[PDB]
């Protein structure tokens, strides 16, 4: 019933164990040594970190728990406002657009948006059959190019051409450096660092503004946007709010979604079986030039393969919670109204008691029958009506490009890479590196 | 354009195909080889069978289509009137009744009902502990007794007692005859009319009798808000004879449909053990106290799943009718002229690839983590719009309530292997269905 607490630093109490480049890194070796639960106090703010199966499933009842901005999403909200993943359920933009949006990104809807992603797939394809021999991949880099281009043209029909590019896009240059000065907040004379984050709000506020005037039809999430009307409430989005959702879509899309990429094509390498097992998938069903999304549908491997990776390195790794009443989790963890809860998703999808012994090997067949894991044991994608609104973009994204990725290369871990996680507020592999050898087989 | 339409047996057009015991299934069959739609045909009547959510979200436009009583329900008429369930939308008594009723079934209202549900739960949960060893459990048989048990008492304040007896009580045996008949209607004699006329008079004259003995005891019951309760909208209160109709209209909702949803519940659970494991742990973790209350029963979301997703598969009241209220188009190649009729196939409708994906045969409860998430018309178990099931949080509350307290007292083995069969009447329900009950010996 007594809650461990990490060590204290006087009067700043937890906060320098947050001043690192590897905090939820950090917050995993310490959640080894406290346990399934533990207390992280800071000025002016108490958060408590669940680590179990056990906690988490209660804290994932939604009549009890509901979503709050954590620390990190209160400054992310600054310049993406109240979209959809930085409004508090409570807000009425959130149950509006959620009603909006919600048939523009279902599996339905999937078969629409599979033109534009085999589009930015082909680019992805033709980039590495013409790299020369010795020549290497930047894996990371690559897959943030392939997602941040997607999102776009399935989002606005732009296109970032990204794979023309060396130096990135003015728009995500602030949007970068914004979430850079988003997160070193939390781990904190910064007169500089808030003056460019007001110039850099003014510039994405501006560049995007512009492209809802531009618009103002075709089969992407904008004009969903300014044609849809919520049935609940029977008014659309205004264009503040439709801006917020392109800001949040186009942050949400692009590095989250090529760190699952990058975090798959890296667990692949590892393990050659089962790189070896899913290539074998991937020539099996994709039998044309060309995949249909009815052939992404049955790659079956390569979807638990996306799903172990998930388990591992979860490229959102954390959700927070605040209790509606007062409550008590597990029986002896008693909690009054208002306090704050994170779940640590790496954590989670290591309980030995979930997942058995072999918690660090990749083996994509634990996510052969979904019906026998636990409930709330695999959480990548938050939880309830809050989770992830882009789950299915996401995860057909991945499949696909993953999918022809096997079936026209094969890879080599060149350098023995060790893997080096960066972190902002997602994970991504640093410096990881593959070389492609081509198998000739025409697109 | 050419709409499909199956074999056909010369002047009978296609109503021998109805000539069998398993009608629904059989329109399922025909479903899956004819397309999303078909034409059939009898001696003076034709209706089309739709089985997809895209041609089904239009049919659902309110302002399009009505409800139409199909053939089956024009015979049920003939004892439940017009009452809820069996009269026109645009009957003075639907609107009447219908205001009247709906407070009396909503949300709010199945925390006083609550108590009554604990009443018969209990007895189901004493009956099978009280079992002794290799002695098994009758599936259909002991959900029928509870759900008209239930109904009895939470409608009326009757104890139909029905765990204390082995043949039906003397007013569901006349009912279920008068259902038979009506049945047997359909796919068609003088001795049957003269039982069903004198099996109508029976059920009439205990209602009636019941209703003219309430009349001054004030209870929280159906009877009670139905002989106080006053329309808003015309000022007027329900008659007599549309109570007595709304009555046997409850008893027969109350006792069959609800208890089919509680035997494939349970039945699927035992074929897929890694979700009756998933849905007892949900059950042992919220039913903390000897007696569930109203608010644990809110919380079993895991079981409120697994009944979804059985509704899913075997929806217990398999098909609704509608007709077109005008000319209109259906889907854009489909022609239809004001009066034609239309029946939605629900379990055709709930396969539906294109909505599921392709393992629409599975059972996973994970489907319904998220109610949002499923398209518009896509799962139909209810009905539709205003003319939906007005008792689906009695039957939800009653079944989440029931299955809860089977998880938590029991294990449950499928000890003859049974093989599925599905019993059609009216409605559906897993013939023959067998378990065994080892006791967790968790005190009431
Ligand atoms: C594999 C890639 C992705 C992962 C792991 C992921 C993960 C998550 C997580 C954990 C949350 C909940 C965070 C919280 O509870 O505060 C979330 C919410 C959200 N995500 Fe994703 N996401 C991914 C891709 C995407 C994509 C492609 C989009 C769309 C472009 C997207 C848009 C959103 C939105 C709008 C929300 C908030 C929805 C709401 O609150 O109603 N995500 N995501
Ligand atoms: C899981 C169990 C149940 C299922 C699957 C179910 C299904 C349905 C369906 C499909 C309809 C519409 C049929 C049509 O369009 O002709 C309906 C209507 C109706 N149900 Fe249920 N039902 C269930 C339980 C109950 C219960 C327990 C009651 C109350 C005792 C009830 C009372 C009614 C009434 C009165 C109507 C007609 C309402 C109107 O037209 O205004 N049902 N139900
Ligand atoms: C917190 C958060 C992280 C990633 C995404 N896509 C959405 C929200
Ligand atoms: C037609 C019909 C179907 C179900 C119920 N409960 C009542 C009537």
């Amino acid at each position: 019933k007594e809650m461990p607490q990490p060590k204290t630093f006087g009067e700043l109490k937890n906060l320098p164990l947050l001043n690192t480049d590897k905090p939820v890194q950090a917050l995993m070796k310490i959640a080894d040594e406290l346990g399934e639960i533990f207390k992280f106090e800071a000025p002016g703010r108490v958060t408590r970190y669940l680590s179990s199966q056990r906690l988490i499933k209660e804290a994932c009842d939604e009549s009890r728990f509901d979503k709050n901005l954590s620390q990190a999403l209160k400054f992310v909200r600054d310049f993406t406002g109240d979209g959809l993943a930085t409004s508090w359920t409570h807000e009425k933009n959130w149950k509006k657009a959620h009603n909006i949006l919600l048939p523009s990104f279902s599996q339905q809807a999937m078969k629409g948006y599979h033109a534009m992603m085999v589009d930015i797939a082909v680019q992805l394809v033709q980039k590495w059959e013409r790299l020369n021999a010795d020549e290497h991949i930047e894996v990371p880099e690559d897959m943030t190019r392939l997602t941040l281009d997607t999102i776009g043209l399935c989002g606005f029909n732009y296109r970032f051409n990204s794979f023309y590019r060396d130096q990135p896009h003015p728009f995500i240059t602030s949007m970068v450096r914004a979430l850079d000065e988003a997160m070193n907040k939390l781990q904190r004379a910064y007169d500089e660092n808030k003056r460019q984050f007001q110039e850099d709000i003014k510039v994405m506020n501006d560049l995007v503004d512009k492209i809802i005037a531009d618009r103002k039809q075709s089969d992407d999430l904008l004009t969903h946007m300014l044609n849809g009307k919520d049935p609940e409430t029977g008014e659309p989005l205004d264009d503040e709010n439709i801006r917020y959702q392109i800001i949040t879509f186009l942050l949400a899309g692009h590095e989250v979604t090529s760190g699952l990429l990058s975090f798959a094509l890296y667990f692949l390498v590892k393990n050659p079986h089962v790189l070896q097992k899913a290539a074998e998938e991937a020539a099996r069903v994709l039998v044309d030039p060309v995949p249909s999304y009815k052939q992404v549908k049955q790659l079956k491997y390569v979807g638990m393969v996306l799903n172990e990776a998930l388990r591992l390195w979860p490229t959102a790794p954390a959700f927070s919670l605040y209790a509606k009443e007062d409550t008590v989790l597990g029986g002896e963890y008693p909690l009054e109204k208002g306090d704050e809860l994170m779940v640590l998703i790496p954590q989670l999808h290591r309980d030995k008691t979930i997942w058995g012994d072999d918690v660090e090997e990749f083996r994509p067949e634990r996510f052969e029958n979904p019906s026998a894991i636990p409930q709330h044991a695999f959480k990548p994608f938050g939880n309830g009506q809050r989770a992830c609104i882009g789950q299915q973009f996401a995860l057909h994204e991945a499949t696909l490009v993953l999918g022809m990725m096997l079936k026209h290369f094969d890879f080599e871990d060149h350098t023995n890479y060790e893997l080096d996680i960066k972190e902002t507020l997602t994970l991504k592999p640093e410096g990881f590196v593959v070389k492609a050898k081509s198998k000739k087989i025409p697109l």
